[PDB]
């Protein structure tokens, strides 16, 4: 009645709504793939217009271009989250990281740290009450509507409708853009012969009618091909992908065993090919929620028979755990691998386990192979999850346990771990770093 008054006057292009956005302003995207394609590159194209608007986000699956030398007047980067299109302005010198854990990022928009001037969302269309869905995130993007000053939506048809906290009443809105495009896409990783290792071992530690996380990145995913054998597990985690719908059409995954959100796959947010957003739509089993539930250690802690498991770059002699740098280079974020680290540990079952999984190896450029297993961190590394949060590491050779073991029989687990053509160099790094031998009881046979 008055919702479509309010619809069709708020109706206009993208260059015209971009010009909400002035000079000093705090801008903000919807996360992932909720990230407007046309709002965004409408609003760089206008950029000889402003002056240091800050643009913040998270992971981000567009060209970036607002974070590129050119725009550094115009446009300050200012991540939460990096990916391979705006990490380059971090290490350059002109674009920002901010350390957040997920989490928290709905409350400090609360509290107006992260102020918002002007967020930029896409939408579905509204349905017969006028309620635009976001379909594929809720993560901050929920808080982010009701606290920025300005909303634009960027409303696109290809857009599901997916039960949760997903909905927004034109109402809220200050500018509708209608378009019509696909939603971006993922590729699947390569399921190796090192990828298939790593899966079997977090796949013994599995119990069935677990309640699964399993984060950004390559790794989780040959893990999930190794759950076949796997009954009555659960989803609660930040996101969900591809690898996550085999498994439930294959009878593995029906939250028939969870104590909180019985029934439905939890998650905050989407990313994966189009299988998966159409899987998503219009499904009682899947329910997405706000970040500050789904990653809230309080809440993760409730969950029955927890497994997260998240990727790190490398670890260290203590068990200190980096996942977001290489030395000072910026590379991602913690996002949640320390918010269900947290949780687990907390779990009120008392049956929590996090899994933090790797190569054990990696190539550089030369060629020469590193070692993912180290005495200490590179250089300006940010300590992602600390020594004190450390749980299970797991590599291609095992199983390796943090958890109330000593400095010293924790760098003994991971030398365990390690690609046998550096186990000997790191035995003497061992003795050198703790003035001990690396093995612990000694034989009068020898000397
Ligand atoms: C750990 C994380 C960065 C890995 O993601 P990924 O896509 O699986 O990353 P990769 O293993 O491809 O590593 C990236 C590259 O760095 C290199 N690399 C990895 N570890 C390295 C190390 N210790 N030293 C130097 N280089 C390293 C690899 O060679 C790799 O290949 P490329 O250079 O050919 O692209 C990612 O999972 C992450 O950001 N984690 C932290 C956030 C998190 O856990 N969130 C939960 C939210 S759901």
């Amino acid at each position: 009645m008055d919702w479509k008054k309010i619809y069709e006057d708020r109706t206009c292009t993208a260059d015209e709504a971009v010009k909400s956005i002035k000079s000093g302003d705090r801008v903000l995207f919807a996360h992932c793939v909720a990230e407007p394609p046309v709002l965004v590159e409408a609003m760089v194209a206008n950029a000889a217009a402003y002056k240091n608007v800050t643009v913040s986000h998270m992971v981000t699956l567009g060209k970036g271009e607002y974070s590129k030398p050119e725009y550094k007047e115009n446009f300050t980067f200012e991540g939460w989250f990096t990916s391979p299109s705006t990490r380059g302005s971090i290490a350059e010198g002109h674009g920002q990281f901010v350390p957040v854990f997920f989490h928290e990022v709905p409350s400090l928009i609360r509290k107006d740290i992260f102020h918002v001037d002007v967020f930029m969302v896409m939408v579905s269309p509204p349905d017969h009450n006028g309620f635009c869905c976001v379909g594929v995130s809720s993560d901050y993007t929920m808080q982010a509507i009701k606290s920025a000053k300005i909303v634009l939506a960027e409303v696109n048809d290809q857009v599901p409708v997916v039960y949760g906290d997903t909905f927004v009443h034109v109402s809220e809105i200050d500018k509708f853009v209608e378009t019509s495009h696909p939603l971006p896409e993922i590729g699947l990783p390569k399921i190796g012969e090192v990828e298939a290792a790593i899966g079997k071992h977090c796949a013994s530690l599995i119990e069935d009618g677990s309640t699964l996380q399993l984060g950004i990145g390559a790794i989780p995913d040959a893990v999930l091909s190794q759950l076949k054998d796997k009954k009555h597990l659960g989803i609660h985690s930040e996101m969900i992908s591809d690898g996550v719908v085999d498994l439930y059409e294959a009878g593995v995954i029906d939250c028939s065993q969870k104590s909180i959100d019985k029934g439905k796959m939890a998650i905050t947010f989407l990313m994966g090919t189009k299988r998966l957003y159409d899987f998503a739509a219009n499904n009682p089993k899947v329910e997405l929620k706000p970040v500050d539930y789904i990653n809230h250690p309080s809440v993760v802690a409730q969950c029955s028979k927890m497994v997260c498991i998240n990727a790190c770059l490398q670890v260290d002699f203590m068990g200190q755990i980096v996942s977001d740098s290489i030395g000072t280079k910026q590379f991602s974020g913690v996002g949640g691998q320390v918010d269900f680290v947290r949780g687990a540990s907390m779990s009120i079952d008392g049956k929590g386990k996090a899994i933090i999984a790797m190569p054990s190896v990696a190539k550089k450029k030369d060629g020469s192979m590193i070692s993912k297993i180290v005495p200490f961190i590179d250089h300006g590394a940010a300590v992602t999850t600390s020594r004190n949060d450390a749980d299970y590491v797991v590599t291609e050779y095992g199983i390796a346990e943090m958890k109330g073991k000593s400095l010293q029989d924790r760098a003994r687990a991971l030398i365990n771990i390690a690609h046998p053509d550096f186990k000997d160099e790191l035995k003497a790094e061992f003795e050198k770093r703790f003035n001990a031998a690396f093995s612990a009881w000694s034989h009068p046979q020898f000397e």
